[PDB]
């Protein structure tokens, strides 16, 4: 690959019932404040709930898309329930090829950065033409953006000081 | 359901499992919401779990199937349980022949 063409293809502000602007951390900071990941959005939980997110994307374009998405693996259940109301999880991830469904795994970590939570982060290759489907009661790290795949070549990634 | 390899030749086995489209479908053909399928052999120690998922339909199917296999090694026993999303053997396949061979790709 010789180029990204970067799209939006899940608005940050079409999240109605969830809040999507409050999924930031001390890890992540940005000019001496908490952020993440712009990419990709951490859902958490609105006016105390959760409820069962249902999304599909359409990849009506000629590129193939990259598509990146995420999990995030909580301290205690106490923090699940703080973040995500629902104390059992999951996200289910479909296209014509992936049947993916990813369970959220607690358990005391040590702290990089400060954090005992992790991220686990998933992608595919969304054909044209094809569809991918969400489903997830929590710990859903949404995608905002993805890249389409203008340019194919020649191409290598070079280790280099 | 067992099965005892009582031929003198290595067994090929081949079974599946079902990933249905959503809630209602799983219930409306297998009545249980939560199952699974429970493979043993000498060697292997199997659970499969159906997932769930809204899929992009090929051939018209939101459905999905995951297919799997193992080499019953003779008078070894192959064993199966199941609550629901099981595609039993029917046929299985004797290694009769070994020897030279390959798969030639080609229109
Ligand atoms: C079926 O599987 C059993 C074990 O799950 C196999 O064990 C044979 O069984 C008898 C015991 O009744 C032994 O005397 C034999 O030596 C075993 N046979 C061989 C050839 O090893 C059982 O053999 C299998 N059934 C058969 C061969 O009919
Ligand atoms: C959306 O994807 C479907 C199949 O998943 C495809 O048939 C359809 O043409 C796409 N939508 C368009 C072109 O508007």
């Amino acid at each position: 690959i010789n180029h990204f063409e970067k799209i939006q293809i899940i608005p940050k502000s079409s999240w109605s019932s969830h809040e999507a602007s409050l999924g930031v951390s001390s890890a992540c900071p940005y000019q001496g404040k908490s952020s993440f990941f712009r990419n990709v959005v951490w859902l958490i939980k609105k006016n105390s709930t959760y409820p069962t997110i249902k999304r599909s994307y359409n990849n009506t374009n000629q590129e193939d898309l990259l598509v990146l998405w995420g999990i995030h693996h909580p301290k205690d259940a106490a923090e699940q329930t703080k973040l995500y109301q629902n104390p059992t999880t999951y996200i289910s991830v479909g296209t014509s090829t992936l049947n993916q469904r990813l369970v959220p795994r607690i358990a005391t970590r040590s702290k990089v950065n400060g954090q005992s939570g992790r991220m686990e982060f998933f992608w595919t290759i969304l054909k044209p033409n094809d569809a991918i489907n969400f489903e997830s009661n929590g710990n859903f790290i949404a995608p905002e953006y993805a890249y389409k795949i203008v340019k194919k070549g020649d191409s290598t990634i070079m280790k280099s000081e």
